[PDB]
C-alpha cells in the first residue's frame, strides 16, 4: 500500500463504509 495504486480508488470504496458508522454517530 502507500502509493498512487491505494488513492486509486481506496479511499472511497472503504471509506464509504466506515463513513456509514462516521454518519450513523453523528447521526
Amino acid at each position: 500500500g502507500w502509493t498512487l495504486n491505494s488513492a486509486g480508488y481506496l479511499l472511497g470504496k472503504i471509506n464509504l463504509k466506515a463513513l456509514a458508522a462516521l454518519a450513523k454517530k453523528i447521526l
